[PDB]
Order: structure tokens, then C-alpha cells, then sequence
């Protein structure tokens, strides 16, 4: 078996943006139709897809067939929350919960707070499927009864902090809060910083993309589904303006600055161009020498201070380096971090340098990465001796399918930067001519 | 076209019982012939039904033509509460309101009071339909959120609130209070003295019914939906069982004459005390009766304003006056809890409240003795305003009823002081002593 | 002595608004005559006044001498805010901290947490002056260093926490939170519920006045100096721009509704108009006969609500009504709280109906206030049997300065609504005519 | 027009003491008297002076004009630190930067890093002055809120990383870091090695002189302010001194020879280890020495870069060239701290880095004995590239720099076998009979 968690959180590390299915149509069959045209376009950008049981339920008989064809019609990898609202006494919902995880096959609910957690507990019993529980609703009356004051705090803040605590006896509770009160969504961050939130109201609503982003996000940069329905069903090119708001979140969300980065590789001369042959005999445009860097120890720190941000989020003891480019870089961090160094030594009863005891944890540090041949010479040279390889860690990520690879591979791996990312920073800094840029553009199309 | 209240308080003149439908069965076409078998041994004595969404949905397709099937099963004059728990924003609401209220054609829904009343508003902008919103639920975990300290009031009082006031705008806002918990019952009472209760809990839950009624009715003395459903369904003769809650239920409701716990409040009270009492009369008494400080227990004040709402409820009035200085607070609170105008004379121990002449009084003092009363009893029939009758708490059974009578006034008394005796000896409020120091006071007389 | 926050909370009651003096003129001479000139204008509107040293210290020696004389030339009673943001080792910080409080007699700083506690001693240990530390700056580069994570939550809440905690030994620390980032200021107030903030950026660096105030305002509607300095000295009429602030903050914060209370006062009859004679010889078109909710039981019950609100903010035993008017009322109010009920018999060994112990709180229920004759009969009658009045409770105030009477003679009081509130409302439901509303008007200015 | 560091850095080539101007007086005339007197006195051996503010503000109008007085009092080529620590919204730093800047002259100013970059640049954009940021403050409370964890490091080191970093634009940002912590002072010279700190503490504050030099100089030994204030205020000869402190710290910055933490982390970080080793030589060796597994202790892996440096500072060359695997992080260590260029050969035990032909090397390895430095030396001075000198840390006395000079190569060692022997004994490293077969093995040479 697999969660929500397990595959909401797959799909987090691409996109943030959830598909309402809200139908509105003139037959059950007319809802189908405009809804599985809705899942074909969208579900590359897609995290989650949410059908409200409303619209659904509004064709009586042929509007329940309906919803479970739809249901089924998600390719299986997005996470569906059944937005039903529900919440009654345990007996009576327990129908509810089968009939939402066994019948209709959905993922996740929401629910009402309000009869207490011993109506939360049948839905909240699966461990597999996730309950969004209502806190702060984006409709303009929310307030009339949501913030009302139980002493010292909100009674949504309340629900919060219940949410967390009592309720989240297996951590599948989430949070239903609104995108047009930014001020509130901030607030149940603060009693509820660990917790997923779904928040509706973009497009149809309000907005505050932004200002609702800056206020419900967790320190992973993660834990908000915005959810947008209507908006998309009106939309002209749906694709488009998936697309549009899945990359508008991500450019708000993360990398972090980058801009300063671009500059010192260009000040460092490791961005060369020509008709480089790499070690593959296919011809690159452009070629990244970071054994450069050795000559510029100010920015060999930038460098070093960027990987810091990425290896801050992994469990290890040492660091390996792989010479020659790298063993340098991984020095400078070593330096940073106060983390042991390890290095192989470049040929073919240990050609390891350092100190490593068995089964101690490392992360491998390299300087690029294009395909992925040198990280498994690597990786098979060090896990002879004796190590678990967290992950791998790379400056530049050239976009050449490296992650893919290593991940079918088993090991996984993390870049700073893509190339992708570092050059329309370069074109603006007038780094980078047009013909550079859009020849570059187009050899990363083959990929 | 005929509004849900307009159904159910026709209905509510025999039964006050709510069958509920919520079927277990096998298959949805199982589920359709078990509650048309229950729909035709009840309906006698069924003031509504209430079918559960729940059980319904949960054989999808065929499920939901099945919930239609047994709506359309409902004799018409039997309203249907559809047990739906509905909320959400306005423009996804329509929807829910039109599936519940156009295409399955239910009278009533209930639903979720948490997202405010814009959530509300397109359920309750239907006329002719009602809302019942979740106020204090059955279920043990309703202490778990809505027993939350709003200020000096509960979560669910709160609730109650905007129930009765800014949300009952068409005047078809009734409220879900369980049948487990009496104190909710009493306390969302005192909150909403008009509304009419959704009360489920009895049987499976094990709620109780002497209890739940004596907290929950209205004034009027019909102001409740007993729901009742597995209690009907696992029974082996539902037509019986329902004729046994239908009357049950009827001879709490119509039940004439005061309570033990008004007979015990009065002397925990103090509004009857004992002592060695010597009155103008120049004979002592062990026992004086003083309904001046009834001001100090509010909730007491209440019981009594109920107790006098039960004799009140047998006349035809427009207005009720109150003397004071004793009588004002006491017809305040029944002003309150029956929702009449009143009126009260100034001077006591001009007339203030709008009153035309010729309106019907009925008018409240705190007690009756032989002399004062006939007085000021004047000043207001003066002013053109009819005396219906005057109506008190406590006859000291000397000879009032008959002295009034003499005088063409009408006379009533909620209890005697015979009747007080056995009353507060069912509950030891007095001694075996004090007893019979009272009734051998009385045998004067 | 009197303390910062004793001055400060006596003008909260009144507005909100802190007039920043930043001189910017020709010389010294020229600094002071602009800042008199904005004192004169501002004050009876003003919450508190900010001389920010900097632009002071600008005209050296002629500089200081300036600074000092305009903080004399506040009136006594609007408490003196120097922002200095000041900040070094104790013995330094002492030298400081006479120079604000024992040679300029500023009544608070601004200061900087970055030294510590031990740095910020010397300020604090200043029982009756107030230190307002740094916590997120509405500056654009506040994130910078602010918004770093010291797990879990941001730098400015760990120190928002210290600042509620470890610092606030004598409840004399406030905290600077910027009106720019609303975000922030929400995170802050949920970090420090009870604090006093200090919140400028409105006019020249940004806005949300709306947006700042539902982020940081705490449970009593208070505690949020909004300072604007350079808005008010480009402004062409400081006055009105003054009252326009101090309205639009008022307007925000309370009430609380009104507008269902005004309606039922006219679906009551309670409002009729004429030639009225009051036990005062003086006539007013007005008069208000609450008397006549009596026969509206859901108007009262409406009424009682609305008493709750404001009654919620004493500590009482019993609530003493004043027949006739006010005794079915406060029956009323008595049942929606479950407080016993105590009246005075209308007449000259009690005379008071109830039951009252010796010492025992209680509030003094009436239906309106125009003067205050009445309600000092009650007070003697009532002071008389041996009871400590806690405050006058009321529906309508008529504005005819019944607080101020009653102030001076030493019980204090509030009341639901003014009459000068009730107006606008009637006019905008039609229930009182043009003529009527101007002749209301016109009476009130009398008083 | 002649910047804050251009007259530093000359003052730096004789004296590292900053002279503290905080006058407590009776009257604000007796302060400029004080000081006058103070900077009379001792301008010979000040590197700057440094009045606080506060104590000139403490006399209000006269205060002020007597702060532009004891300032101009200042003989000019002496850089004066305006201890102020400013920091405000942007348009308001202006005036506190033109305050400082152009009315008092002043040609540095503290402030604080709270309000970010945005806040520092009004005074970071005058060029020619100077900025002393707010790292680890002498105070006890500094561990309060500076040592909070941002992560992995403490958050005055992520001041240092930003000081250094992105706001060091115009090449203008040095940091104020207390004497009283010496970790903390190696911490921060970790993440910023070629900023200048203003380090108060020593005196009245009781730090420690030797522990903050060794921890807090630059590589090029002289990258310290040693402020002084109420320790040469309160002295009864401050000529005498301020040359009592200018000499102590000058002779511990210019001291040659290696170090006993050093020597002792050499053991400790296991690489100079005792066994019964048999040398290339066939005689057998007590002691081996591989610095090859330095990679593991990067804090030691900074004290031999900085012991590394001491030696390097004595030379004139462009670039430095480390030699594969053992010697290149020891050479990135270097590299670092000095802040100058890297090269290196190879396929060892092409050239990366750039250089261009002539350049000035200086080859780094790790260890000399006798052999196989001769050879890669070579490939380098193939390149065009200019061999100043090789430098090793460890020395194995074997006639290395004997050798090594016949063949015309400049050679030098940072710490010699046999001077390893008492620096070891200062610690206890090291045994006595272990001292005795190291001792008695080289008497064969
Ligand atoms: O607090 C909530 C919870 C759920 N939804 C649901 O999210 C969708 C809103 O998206 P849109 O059509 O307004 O863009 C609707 O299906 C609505 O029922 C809200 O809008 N607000
Ligand atoms: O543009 C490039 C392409 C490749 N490499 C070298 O290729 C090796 C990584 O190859 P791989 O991981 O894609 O197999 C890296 O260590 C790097 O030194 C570069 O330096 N620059
Ligand atoms: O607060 C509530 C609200 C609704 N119900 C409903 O009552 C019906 C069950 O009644 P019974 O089985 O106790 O007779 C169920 O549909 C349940 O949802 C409650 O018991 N308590
Ligand atoms: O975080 C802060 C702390 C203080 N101030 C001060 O408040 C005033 C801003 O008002 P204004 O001129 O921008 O309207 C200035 O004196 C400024 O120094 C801020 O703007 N932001
Ligand atoms: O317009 C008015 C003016 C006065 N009063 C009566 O005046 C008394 C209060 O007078 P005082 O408190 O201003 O002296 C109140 O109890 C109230 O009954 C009114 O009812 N309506
Ligand atoms: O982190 C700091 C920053 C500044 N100072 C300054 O050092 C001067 C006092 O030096 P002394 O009295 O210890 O010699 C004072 O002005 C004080 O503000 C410190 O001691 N520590
Ligand atoms: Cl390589
Ligand atoms: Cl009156």
C-alpha cells in the first residue's frame, strides 16, 4: 500500500497547483466530457484533483455514476480529494468513509470540525487516505463565527492546534484554509506549522497568490494545495494556464537567489562556449569548467556557502569529493560545515583518502553533472568500501536527464542549479549573447 | 407553497415523533422496501421523517433513486427532514440547496453552522423550507469543541444565538440539540424560547425522554422533534412502538399541574421559607411566601416563567401585564419564554408598554391572599383593556379563587399550598414536621 | 510617578495614532518652528509623538539643544516616544539611557536586540519609562537577517517570544513590527498576544492600514501605535489629515456592529421626535423611550445581547437595574448571563429589592445616559446599603458629556452605543428624515 | 578621498591598538580636556582612535560640539572609528550617515546588522569610509542571541557570511568581534579571512590578548583593532601604556615559529604517529608522518593553513601551486586564508587554475625527506611558471633544504622534527622515552 503523503508528496517536489472538478454542465454525460478533457490537459502541472460532490451530486442517480467514472479517469500517480464536507455522529459516518475510500475510491476528504474528534476518527481510522478538517473557510462570512475569540486565541486557531495535537493521531490530518484571508492563513501556520493545507479561492474568489504563499508555507517550502476550479473550466487554454500558475508558485516557492551565483561563474570564466565534444562523442555548446574556481577562493566560498543550503536538509557524517574538479569545492565546504572530508583516490587496498569507519554515512559532492556515467563509477567505488551514500549533491544540473537516472538507479541526487535556470540570468546580465542563449535552448530540447 | 412549521405544527397538535430513515440493508432496492414497510406502520403517528443521506449514498447509483423513491413514499402533510449536514461556500451551496430542496423535494435539511451565515443564506433564502443547524450533537465528542468558553457563554449557546437572531430572517432557522444531554437542552432553550428543536439520541444512544422534554419543549409545549430511527427499525412492531412513544411523548407535553423541581427550587430559593410568621390577620404561621427575591436565581426565574407559560397556554390573550414590584421581573421572564407583549401599571409595590383598547391581558402577580389585588387589578381594566384572567404562582388556599369569582374575575393558580405538601415531599424539601405545622396552619381556613 | 503605559492607555481609549516628528528644514530654528506647528495641529487627535534623533542630530550642537525643547513642547499627556534605537554594553547603555530618560525626558526608546538582554537591562530597569524593541522592520531589506530560520520559526518571533518572556519583567517592553508586511505583524501578535506594538510605514513606505490593523491589534481592540511622519508633515492640512487617520483607525477597530441595534430602536418605536421638555427645562427634538421594548420580547432579547458584550469586560457579582425602564432590561441581561439581580425600590431599612451580601460588585444598569442626574441618586442609594459600584452600564449615550461627569465624580462608566453613532445608520434606513438629522446634529453641538 | 583602510593599513605596519575615546567627566569641557590629553599622548602608538558617542551625548548641546572637537584633535593620517551603531529605514540613515560622515568626519562607524543590507548601505556607499558591523559583541549576552543556531552554523557566523560577502560591494565592511571569546573570534575569522574585526574587550572587560591574536589576526597578521578605552583612561601613564600594549601585540603578531596547538593537534589529529615503521631506507623509524588524512579535521586543516601562511607572508609571488592528492587541500586551506590564487598540476600522488607565463609560484606539499619533490617541481617550471620557493610544513631534518638548495631551489619548512620535540613537551604530546627514539633516531643524520 501507498498514502496520500507518500504520493501528494511526489508530486510536491514538481507542483503545488490542485484541479477542481466542478462540473456545471447541461447533462451528467455533458459533466463527464468537460471534466475528463479538464484531467487530459492538466495533469502534467497537477498535484492534486479535487471533485466537490455538489455538482456532482446535483444529477441525482446518473450524477453519482458520474462521479466515479470520473474518479477512475485519474491517471494513478495524483492524489484525489473528495471535497463532501463531512462529519456526523461515528455510526453514521462510517457509511461515509466507506463510501468515499472503498466505493468511490477517493484519497482524501474534508470535514467539519464541529461534532467533535469522535466524528473525525472513522475517516481519520485509515491510515492510507488523508481528512482535510474545515478551519478558516475563504468565504466572506467565515468570520461570523470562526473568529469568535475562545480566550486568547481564534476559534479556528482552536481547531488548529486540535488538528495537530489530539487529532493527528497518525498524520493524516490536513487543513482547510481560505486564499482571500492571507492574515488568517498566516495565523494557522503559526499553531500549525507541521500540517498540509488546502487552500481554495484563486481565480473565481480573490487571489493574493503571493501574499497567500508568503503567509501558509512551511519551512520545506511545501505543505499548500492551491486549488483553483472554476477559474480553469473558463479559462480558455487550460494547459496554458495550468502551466502559468504551476510555475508562478514555483518561482515564488524556493534555489534561492541564484542571481549572485550566475554572476560568479561568469566572473570565474567557467562558462566557456564552442563546439565541445563531451565524454559521450554528442557535441555541447557549451561547456561549464568549474576548475576555475580554484583560482578565485572568494568565490570558491559563494560556491561552497550554496551547496551548504542543499546539504543542510541531509543526515550524514562525511563528505566525498571526487578529484579533481570537485575535491577542491568539497575542501572549501568541508570548511564551511565542519564535516570530515573522504576522497577516492583517482584510479582503479582501499584508493580512498581520509578517514571513514564501515557504514557511516556520506554524501557524494561533484562539480556538474550531464548524464550520470562518473556518479556511478563513484558510487560502486565507495560502496565497495563500506559506505552508505545518502545522496548526491552538484552545483550545476545540465539538464541532460541526470536525475532520472540515478534515481532508477537507486542512489538519489540534488543540484543547486539547473542549466536551464542560469540562463535567462545570463542574458539579462549581458553574459550571454542571443545566439548563445537560444543555441544552448535548443540542444537541452533533445532532452 | 405550504411551509415546512406550517406542516409540522399541524402535525405537532398529535405527535411529536420523528421516524427516522436510516436503512441497513443488504441492497439499495432491500433499503427502499424496508422503510416503505416502515413508512406505512408509522405514519399515524409520525410527525416527520428523516432519512440520512448517509446510508443511502453509500450504494452510490442505484442508492441516490432510492433516497428519491423514499421521500416520494412520505404521505403528503408528513414533512421531511433531510438529514444532510450540508456547508459550503455560497455559490457551491445553490447547489446542494437545489438537489435537497427542487430535485429530491425534502422540507427541511440540516447543516453545519461553521462557516457562517452566507453559507446558510441559500438554504434559508427558501421560504417554505426550514434549516435545522448543528447546535449541540448527540455524540460524547460534541463536549469536545462546543463546550468551549466563548466569553460567559458556551460555543453551542453561541451558536443559539444567531439562531434565533440575525440568521432567522424568513423565520425557518430551527436548531439540532441532542436528547443526550438535557443541560444543553435547557440552556439552548433559555438562548431560543421559539424555536423548534431537532432532538435526536433516544434509543440506541439512550437518551432520555422524561428528561429531554421537561428541558427542551417550548412554551407552547411543542417545540421538539423527537427523532427516533434504529429504535423503530430493530423493533418487531414498529406501528406499536411508535404509538408508544407518540403517546408518551403527548402525556409529558400535556401534563397539568407543577413539578418537583419548581416545588424544590422555591424553598432551596428561599421564596418559601419556615419561620414563626404572625400576619395582619393577628394569627401566626410557620411558613411566609416572598417571590420578591426571585431576582437572584435566574434559572429559577426561568422554571417559574415555564410553569406559568403551562396555565398560560389554555387562554386567549393579546398582551400580559405584570404588577409591580414582585410581578414585573417574574412576567418578564414569561414575556420572554411564550414571546407575548406586556404591559405593567406604574406606582405599585400611567401604563407602560404599547397596548390599544380593548387587547385581552392576562395579568401575573407573584402570589394571592384572601385585598390588594382587585386595586390595581382596576387601573389597567380603566384603560380599556380587557382582564382575562389573573393568574398567580402560589394560592395559599384561602379562599381567593372564590373571592374573585365574586367579583367576576377570572382567577388561576400554577400550585396551591395543599398541592406544594406532597410535592417537596417527594423530593424531603420539607420535613415530616414542617409539614404538618403548615397543614394544621391551613385547617383554620 | 505615572508610567508610559498609564498615559498611553488613558489617549488608547481615544485613537491610536503616533505623530512622528521628523524636522527635515532649512537650519535648527527652522526644525523647531515646523514641529510646533505639527504639535499644535495634531494633539487633541494624538496617541503619542515620535522624535526620531536622527534627523536632529543632523544640525549638530543647535541640533540637540532643538531636540530637547521640542519635547517640552508636548503637552502633558501625550507620552513621548525617542526613537533612537539605542543598544550597547550596559555601561554604555546606562549613559543612554539617562540621556533619554533623565536629561530629555523622553518617555520611551527604540532599541535594538542584537546585545541581548543585558544590553537592554539599563532601559528596562526603568519601571515608568517604555522600551520598544526591534522585531521585523518595515524596511525591504528586513528579511535579510529577520526572516532567518531558527527552527521552526523565523528570527523575529524568537525574538518576539524573548521580548513576552525573559525581557518583560516589569511590563515595559513593546515591539517595532512595520505596516508594509502585514504577513509578519500577524506572526508577531500570535508570538506576543498581549504586547504593545509600535507600527510605522503608512503614508510615504506603504499602507495597508486595514490589512496592519486585522494582523496586530490584540483581544481588546488595542495595542498598535500606527506612526506616520513624513504623510503628515507634506500634508496640507495636518488637522484634518490627523482626524482622518485617527477616524479611519477608530472605524476599523470596535462597536460593534450597530447597524441591526439601530433598526430594532425604530422597529421598536423607541425613537420619537418633537419638542421634548427633560428634568432639565432645556429641550431636545430627541427623545429615546426605551420603555417600550417591553413589548417587544426578541428586540430585548437583541438588547441584552448587546449589554453582554460590554459586560463581559467587568469583574462582577450582581448587576443592580434602575426601575422602571431599566428593570425588565436588566432582567433581561440577567438571564442571557445568569448574574443575580439586585433593584433599587423606586422611593427615599433597605429599599432594595434582592439579595445582596456587604461589599459585594455590582454594575448599575440604565437604559440611557443624557447627563447624569439620575445615575448619582442610584450610586448614593446603592453605596449607601453598602455596595461597590464597578461602573454605569447603557444602552444609548446621548452625548450630552455624561461620561465626563461621572468620571469627576468617581465612578467611571460606558455605554453600547452614542447617539452621534446612531445617526448615520437611521438616515441610510430612512427612518429619520433630512430635517431630523441635521436637528439632532445641531443640538449636539451645544455639549 | 584617502580611504579609512589606505590609512589603516599604514598605521597597521607598526601598531594594531585602537585608543578608545569614552570621557566620564564631570562637565562636557573637561571630556575634550580629557581626551585631548589622552590622544597627546599616545597618537605614536595608536593605529585609531575610537570615540563611543554616548558619553558625548551624555552633556546634550555642549556634549555634541565637544564630540566635533575631540575629533578634530586628531592628528590626520590616525583613522577615527565613530562608535555610534546606526541603523534605521534607508532614507533615515542618510542623516545618520552624513551626520557621521561629512559634519563630524569621522572616517568609520559601527552599526548594527538587525535591519539587513538595505539599512548598511547608506553607509556602505560612501567608499572612502569604512562600516564595522555588529558580529560577537564582548558582553555576556551576546550568547543569547548571536548563538542561536541558523542551521549548521551560529547566527553571528551567518553576519559573517553576509559582511563578507553580499554586502562587502564596495570592498568597505569590517566586523566588531569582542575579545572576551576567543572561539568565537577563530569562528568568525573562519567564514570572513581577509575582513578586518574591531575588537573590544581587552581591560576593563578582562580579555585575553595572546588567545584573541592567535585565534583573531588575519593571515597577514595584522587584520585586528585592539580597542582600548577606560584601560588607558585610567592609567597614570597612558604614553607608557599604549606602549606596553603596541609592543606585546606586535611581538605576538610577528613571532616566528610554530605553535604548541599546532604541535599537539599534529598528534591528536594522528598525523605524525609512533610505531615500529621500516623506512624506503631499510633502517627502522619510531615515527611516521601523513598528512594525507587532514581531510578528516578541517578546524586542524585551518591552523596548518594559518601556520602555512605565517611563512608565506615573508614572500613575493602571484600564485600559489599545490601538489596532488596530500598537499591540494592543504594548498585550498592556504589559498583561502590568504586569499590568494591556486594552481595545480596533474596525475600525481595539464595545470589546473589559471596562470599566465612568468608568474610567481610559490609550490606547497606536505612533506620533505632527503627525492620525489624535485620532479613534479619541474613540470610546473615547464609551463613558464616561476618557482619562488618550496614550502612543507614538516621538515624530517634529512637534508632536505641542503639538497634542495644545490639544485638551485629555495626551500623552507614551517616547523623542523627536532623543534617538534620541546613544542610537544610544552603540551605533553608526547612522551619522554617517546622523545628519547625520535631523539636518538635522527642523531643517525
Ligand atoms: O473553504 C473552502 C472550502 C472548499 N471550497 C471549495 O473549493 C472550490 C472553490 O474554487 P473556485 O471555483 O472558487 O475557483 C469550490 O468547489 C468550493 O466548494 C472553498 O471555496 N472554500
Ligand atoms: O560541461 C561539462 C561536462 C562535464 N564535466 C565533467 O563531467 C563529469 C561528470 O559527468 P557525469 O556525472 O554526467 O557522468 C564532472 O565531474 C565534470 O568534471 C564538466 O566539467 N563540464
Ligand atoms: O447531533 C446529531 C445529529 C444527527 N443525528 C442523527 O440521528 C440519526 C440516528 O438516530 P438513532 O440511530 O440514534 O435513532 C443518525 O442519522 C444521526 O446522523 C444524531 O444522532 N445526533
Ligand atoms: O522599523 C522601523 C522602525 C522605525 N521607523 C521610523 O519611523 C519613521 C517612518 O515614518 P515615515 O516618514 O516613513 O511615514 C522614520 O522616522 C523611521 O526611522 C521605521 O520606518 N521602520
Ligand atoms: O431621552 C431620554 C432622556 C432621559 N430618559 C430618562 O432619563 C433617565 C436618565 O437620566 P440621567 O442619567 O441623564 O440623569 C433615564 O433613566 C431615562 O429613563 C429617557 O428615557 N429618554
Ligand atoms: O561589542 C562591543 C561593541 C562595542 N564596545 C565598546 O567598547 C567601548 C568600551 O571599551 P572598554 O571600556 O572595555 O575599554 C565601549 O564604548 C563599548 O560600547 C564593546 O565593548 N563591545
Ligand atoms: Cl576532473
Ligand atoms: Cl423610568
Amino acid at each position: 500500500t501507498m498514502s496520500f503523503f507518500d504520493l501528494l508528496n511526489e508530486r510536491a517536489k514538481r507542483s503545488l497547483l490542485c484541479v477542481g472538478l466542478d462540473p456545471r454542465a447541461k447533462t451528467a454525460a455533458a459533466a463527464v466530457e468537460e471534466c475528463k478533457r479538464l484531467i487530459e490537459q492538466t495533469h502534467e502541472y497537477a498535484a492534486a484533483y479535487k471533485p466537490n460532490a455538489a455538482f456532482f451530486e446535483f444529477f441525482g442517480a446518473e450524477g453519482w455514476a458520474a462521479l466515479s467514472e470520473v474518479i477512475r479517469a485519474v491517471p494513478a500517480g495524483i492524489p484525489v480529494v473528495l471535497d463532501a464536507k463531512r462529519g456526523d455522529i461515528a455510526d453514521t459516518a462510517d457509511a461515509y468513509a466507506t463510501s468515499a475510500f472503498k466505493h468511490l475510491n477517493a484519497h482524501a476528504i474534508t470535514a467539519s470540525p464541529y461534532m467533535g474528534s469522535d466524528s473525525l476518527q472513522p475517516f481519520m481510522r485509515y491510515p492510507d487516505k488523508a481528512v482535510f478538517v474545515l478551519c478558516k473557510t475563504s468565504n466572506k462570512g467565515s468570520n461570523d463565527l470562526q473568529c469568535l475569540r475562545v480566550g486568547d486565541r481564534y476559534l479556528y486557531e482552536a481547531v488548529a492546534e486540535r488538528a495537530e495535537g489530539p487529532w493527528n493521531v497518525n498524520g493524516n490530518v490536513g487543513l482547510v484554509v481560505g486564499a482571500t484571508d492571507p492574515v488568517a492563513l498566516a495565523r494557522v501556520r503559526a499553531r500549525a506549522p507541521t500540517l498540509w493545507f488546502l487552500v481554495p479561492g484563486i481565480g473565481a474568489q480573490g487571489g493574493s497568490l503571493k501574499a497567500s504563499l508568503d503567509a501558509g508555507l512551511r519551512a520545506d517550502g511545501s505543505g499548500m494545495l492551491i486549488n483553483v476550479s472554476r477559474g480553469l473550466a473558463r479559462a480558455a487554454d487550460p494547459r496554458a494556464a495550468a502551466k502559468e500558475l504551476c510555475e508562478e508558485i514555483n518561482a515564488i516557492r524556493f534555489k534561492g537567489a541564484s542571481v549572485e551565483l550566475a554572476k560568479a561563474l561568469v566572473d570565474s570564466h567557467c562558462v566557456r562556449f564552442g563546439n565541445f565534444t563531451l565524454k559521450s562523442g554528442k557535441s555541447s555548446p557549451i561547456y561549464i569548467d568549474l576548475r576555475r574556481l580554484v583560482t578565485y577562493p572568494a568565490i570558491m566560498r559563494l560556491v561552497a556557502r550554496e551547496y551548504a543550503k542543499v546539504l543542510r536538509h541531509y543526515k550524514f557524517d562525511r563528505i566525498a569529493g571526487l578529484p579533481y574538479a570537485a575535491l577542491p569545492i568539497a575542501s572549501a565546504i568541508s570548511n564551511e560545515m565542519n564535516v570530515p572530508l573522504i576522497y577516492p583516490r583517482r584510479e582503479a587496498k582501499a584508493a580512498i583518502e581520509g578517514e571513514y569507519k564501515k557504514g557511516d554515512r556520506v554524501v557524494i559532492i561533484d562539480d556538474l553533472v550531464s548524464t550520470g556515467e562518473t556518479k556511478v563509477e563513484a558510487i560502486e567505488k565507495l560502496r565497495s568500501a563500506g559506505l552508505e551514500v545518502v545522496s548526491i549533491v552538484v552545483l550545476v544540473d545540465r539538464d541532460m536527464g541526470a536525475k532520472a537516472f540515478l534515481n532508477k538507479l537507486g542512489y538519489d541526487f540534488e543540484a543547486v542549479v539547473g542549466l536551464h535556470q542560469l540562463l535567462p540570468l545570463w542574458r539579462k546580465s549581458n553574459a550571454i549573447t542571443s545566439q548563445q542563449e537560444a543555441d544552448v535552448r535548443a540542444f537541452l530540447g533533445q532532452w
